[PDB]
Parts: C-alpha cells; structure tokens; sequence
C-alpha cells in the first residue's frame, strides 16, 4: 500500500 | 549541509 | 553562539 | 501522527 | 528565528 | 478526506 | 530553501 | 487508482 511514511529524516 | 536524501526506497 | 539547529531529527 | 517536538536541546 | 511552527490547519 | 499539506510557504 | 512541497494531489 | 505520482518536481 504505501510504505515508509515521513518522519523529517528526509522530508 | 545536506547528508543522505530520496532514493524511493522509503519515499 | 549556535548549537544545533535543524536537522530533520525532530523538525 | 505528531511525534518529539522542540525543547531546546536541538533547537 | 523559528516562528510559528505548526497549528494544525495545514498540518 | 487529505487537506491542508505543505509548501515551504509557510513551513 | 524547501519549496513544492506535498498536498496529495500529486503525491 | 494512484495518479499524480512522484515525478521529481516536488520530491
Ligand atoms: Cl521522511
Ligand atoms: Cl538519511
Ligand atoms: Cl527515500
Ligand atoms: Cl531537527
Ligand atoms: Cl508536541
Ligand atoms: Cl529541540
Ligand atoms: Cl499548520
Ligand atoms: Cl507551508
Ligand atoms: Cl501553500
Ligand atoms: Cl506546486
Ligand atoms: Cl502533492
Ligand atoms: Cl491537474
Ligand atoms: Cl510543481
Ligand atoms: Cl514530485
């Protein structure tokens, strides 16, 4: 589905 | 300064 | 002086 | 959701 | 400096 | 649903 | 700086 | 289904 997310560590 | 960044493989 | 700043770790 | 936030350690 | 942060509209 | 987001303008 | 940015409309 | 998508622009 959608994997990962957003932590800031990249975003 | 900026260190890492997007592969795809999280985003 | 400065310390830190913005990383991505918490922002 | 919303995880951490600024304490001045960092920021 | 760093302002505002966030409220909740656009995040 | 999703609203809101984020640009830069303001974050 | 940081510009784009996501509403969902795209991602 | 999923449209829009990562194209780099943005991300
Ligand atoms: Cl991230
Ligand atoms: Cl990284
Ligand atoms: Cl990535
Ligand atoms: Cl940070
Ligand atoms: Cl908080
Ligand atoms: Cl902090
Ligand atoms: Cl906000
Ligand atoms: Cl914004
Ligand atoms: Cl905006
Ligand atoms: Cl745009
Ligand atoms: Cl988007
Ligand atoms: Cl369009
Ligand atoms: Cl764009
Ligand atoms: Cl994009």
């Amino acid at each position: 589905x959608i994997s990962x997310x957003i932590s800031x560590a990249k975003i």
